[PDB]
């Protein structure tokens, strides 16, 4: 006798709402999409000092979830014939021709297997020439293609190459091509002055207000800011690629194609992929120190799972994000917070909610 919207709201209250007090989080948005129906749940404040409530207009930083848009842009360029994933970056960034990095192909950059790229660029790498110099001064370590080391500069370089192949800056690739194609109208790389009233403050571990600062290749690495409705629309696109033109549909499918495995995790383009149903510990393993912070041998796909799911965590200094979707259940979930909470808690709460929602 309890409507579905209330049943979903109860589950989110039971599993996500307690994190607000536990981690002193000022604001949170949680969205679920099931069978094309959308459910939006907002908690707390987008700005504590302004007493401004989180709502459908609130803009949050997506952190590494931004890489999903980078991956989509790459799949688009690839299916338009502008790039091949077997190309090397010096084909597009001419100053990298005949450098060591020009031995690494685009898929290997996008999926973190160059063998010598760390989590972040060096702190001192700021300007555009310093980014080029960094890649000019790059030398291999581990054999190329053998080891996955999660890396922002790696997929950042992929994004820069994608932009070069489309003859537009990367921010324009998203704002002029990819976001319009996905029907996202409240998503930005650069939030305009006329929308700053909707840009949440982020909050650091001392609950002090902050927002993301500029950095090298920030746009393809962590540059996107979006709202909960827009993120539900992005999940909807991933659940129903067949509702988009050939180019964007094929781009989305590109991002869903598993490329290799590390144990139970399939590395797709941007997305991490798993056999469904996935155990909680499979999903937690994807965010372990061993997988996130250390290099791991990759293995070829053995089981190509017919029934699968996908997820991605992302953070900035002041924000947390988690997105997950299960195609054959026609369901997905987005969590946005304006303070970081542990990845494990995001994964656990979403697992509890999605598994309890009535089919």
């Amino acid at each position: 006798n309890t409507p579905k919207d209330q049943e979903i709201k109860k589950l989110v209250d039971q599993n996500f709402k307690p994190l607000l007090e536990k981690y002193d989080v000022p604001g949170m948005a949680v969205g679920v999409i099931q069978n094309n129906k959308k459910y939006e749940m907002y908690y707390g404040l987008q700005s504590v000092q302004d007493k401004k409530a989180v709502n459908s207009s609130t803009i949050f930083e997506l952190g590494s979830v931004s890489k999903l848009f980078t991956a989509t842009a790459g799949g688009y360029a690839k299916n338009k014939g502008k790039i091949s994933f077997d190309d090397t970056p010096g084909k597009y960034w001419k100053e990298l021709k005949n450098t060591p990095i020009d031995q690494v192909n685009l898929l290997q950059l996008a999926t973190y297997t160059s063998g010598n790229l760390a989590l972040q660029f060096p702190d001192e790498v700021k300007t555009d020439q310093q980014v080029l110099t960094f890649f000019k001064d790059w030398k291999p370590k581990n054999s190329i293609g053998e080891y996955r080391q999660y890396s922002n500069p790696s997929i950042g370089l992929f994004g820069k190459v994608v932009a070069l192949s489309m003859n537009k800056p990367f921010d324009q690739v998203l704002e002029k091509t990819i976001f319009p194609a996905l029907g996202l109208k409240h998503s930005y790389v650069n939030v305009p002055k006329t929308q700053m009233q909707n840009y949440a403050f982020g909050y650091n571990q001392e609950n002090q207000p902050i927002r993301v600062n500029p950095g090298p290749l920030d746009a393809p690495e962590y540059g996107v800011k979006s709202t909960l409705p827009d993120m539900l629309s992005f999940i909807h696109a991933n659940l129903n690629p067949q509702k988009y033109p050939a180019d964007i549909q094929r781009a989305i499918n590109e991002t869903h194609q598993g490329r290799y495995q590390v144990n139970t995790m399939y590395q797709a383009l941007g997305w991490e992929e798993f056999s469904y149903p996935a155990t909680l510990q499979t999903l937690l393993d994807s965010n372990s120190e061993q997988i996130v912070m250390k290099p791991n041998k990759v293995t070829a796909i053995s089981k190509e799972p017919s029934v699968k799911m996908y997820h991605k965590t992302g953070s900035t200094t002041g924000f947390g994000t988690y997105v997950v979707f299960i195609p054959k259940e026609n369901i997905g979930l987005v969590m946005l917070t304006n303070k970081r909470i542990p990845n494990e808690e995001r994964i656990k709460a979403a697992y509890a909610v999605l598994n309890a929602i009535k089919k």
